[PDB]
RNA sequence: CUUUAACAUUAAGCCCUGAAGAAGGGCAAAAAUAAACCAGCGUGUGGC
């Protein structure tokens, strides 16, 4: 139902968002840079920026939300899980354009290629315990 | 896909002496060699 520039647009995201927590640097610079710089002729350009325009203005509260979810681990937070559970709950929270079960789904295929081998049960858990309580009506 | 993966470690000898896996050697193979502290010789002169 969607081409394949969402998908090369979330990807994009995902990598951009991880330089950003890790680099630790402005979003706007690096934004710029990654817009200038890297491929982005499959990339739809609106969905980047209010992605990452809602990851920017959510910080915070994606954090909130995972903080009673910090616990039962046995290594400690990494930080590619951190940004595909922020991109995942952003796009479980006010994407409407976005389908439920799709964005799930999308969810899914970024922490089982870009998180580990073990951690995309992590995240599947972590959505699967969040997503009902930010979106009970699932859309 | 519902709450962090991982048990690894496969190589260096043979023989003799020795109470031993305490120690002493040879051989098949080789990169590389401050301090306290006892105490002549060659010229001249002259002499005999």
């Amino acid at each position: 139902m969607k081409p394949a520039a969402r998908r090369r647009a979330r990807e994009c995201a995902v990598q951009a968002l991880y330089s950003w927590q890790l680099s630790q640097n402005d979003i706007a610079d690096v934004e710029y840079q990654f817009l200038a710089e890297q491929d982005v002729k499959d990339v739809d350009v609106l969905y980047f920026r209010e992605l990452l325009a809602g990851v920017a203005t959510n910080t915070a509260y994606l954090d909130g939300l995972m903080k009673p979810y910090l616990s039962r681990l046995l290594e400690e937070l990494g930080q590619v899980e951190k940004a595909v559970l922020r991109i995942a709950l952003y796009e479980l929270s006010k994407r409407s354009d976005v389908p439920y079960k799709v964005a799930i789904n999308e969810a899914i295929e970024l922490a089982k290629s870009f998180g580990a081998e073990d951690s995309h049960k992590f995240v599947n858990g972590v959505l699967d315990k969040a997503a009902p309580v930010i979106r009970p009506n699932k859309k």
